[PDB]
């Protein structure tokens, strides 16, 4: 029972030692492509790279590299693409990946400006009447509508392949009050946001993997994916005790380094999963309580 593991960890004040245990047990795979000199300007952080075995390949011939990893959780039956905040020169790469991987949703967990600095490019149009065209990858992107809440915003985007003129609708879920190296305000407001992503169809198996990013694509992105997979696994049987959150994290770091970046984020994940167990185990009323507790209006 992760409730007992949680209480035992809290009581001994062992969150930092436990978190360092995961870091030292974590997979270590080569990132040879990411480090090729020609890819220097494609990485936002020197110390954050996708493993070669799980990196997302662009379907282009010039250079197929992007800082993005496929997290394939076989037992949970869910896939995610975790990526960094697009750079001014990789916004076309980012949308090409979205197109080629057939994703329906993009979860953005950071602000463009955080802590006084630019953590991500403005890679989607802020105004309906000012579409964006990415000429390197021949893609058109239009803001179709926005639904602005108090701590997150949902956008409907139209992505057009300017070569084939096929169009796709993309849902953008922008969490705007989750600080870098930090935790959400509350389990309830994190879960409320997670379930709004789930309710959108963006995580259906009829779609390509949802794209999840923050600035580096590891810390907040890791927290979001870990909690989601844990709740899905618990959903599959109806057996909370079946879910080893630390083993799930380690399995995830087989596909991308550094997932979950502080010990308080690991502790938050437990709380989110424990609270989320109420809904998975039969209490649907808890969804509306999260929404109310979130003050999203
Ligand atoms: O932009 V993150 O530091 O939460 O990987």
């Amino acid at each position: 029972e992760m409730e007992k593991e949680f209480e035992q960890i809290d009581k001994s004040g062992s969150w930092a030692a436990i978190y360092q245990d995961i870091r030292h047990e974590a997979s270590d795979f080569p990132c040879r492509v990411a480090k090729l000199p020609k890819n220097k300007n494609r990485n936002r952080y020197r110390d954050v790279s996708p493993f070669d075995h799980s990196r997302i390949k662009l379907h282009q011939e010039d250079n197929d590299y992007i800082n993005a990893s496929l997290i394939k959780m076989e037992e949970a039956q869910r896939s995610y693409i975790l990526t960094q905040g697009p750079l001014p020169n990789t916004c076309g790469h980012f949308w090409e990946m979205v197109w080629e991987q057939k994703s329906r949703g993009v979860v953005m967990l950071n602000r463009v400006m955080e802590k006084g600095s630019l953590k991500c490019a403005q890679y989607w149009p802020q105004k309906e009447e000012k579409e964006m065209i990415f000429e390197d990858t021949n893609l058109k992107l239009t803001l179709i509508s926005e639904d602005i809440k108090s701590y997150y915003t949902v956008r409907q985007l139209e992505l057009e392949n300017l070569t084939t003129q096929e169009t796709r609708e993309i849902l953008h879920f922008h969490y705007t009050t989750w600080p870098d190296a930090g935790v959400p305000e509350s389990p309830a407001s994190f879960l409320n946001f997670l379930f709004k992503v789930r309710e959108s169809g963006s995580l259906s198996p009829e779609h390509g993997p949802v794209v999840v990013h923050c600035s580096a694509g590891i810390g907040r992105s890791g927290t979001f994916c870990l909690a989601d997979t844990c709740l899905l696994l618990m959903d599959k049987r109806k057996d909370p005790s079946s879910v080893d959150i630390k083993k799930v994290l380690l399995e995830m770091r087989k596909f991308r380094m550094g997932l979950i970046q502080t010990a308080d984020q690991l502790r938050f994940s437990y709380l989110a999963v424990i609270e989320g167990a109420k809904f998975i185990m039969g209490d649907s009323s808890v969804q509306d309580q999260w929404k109310e507790l979130s003050h999203e209006d």
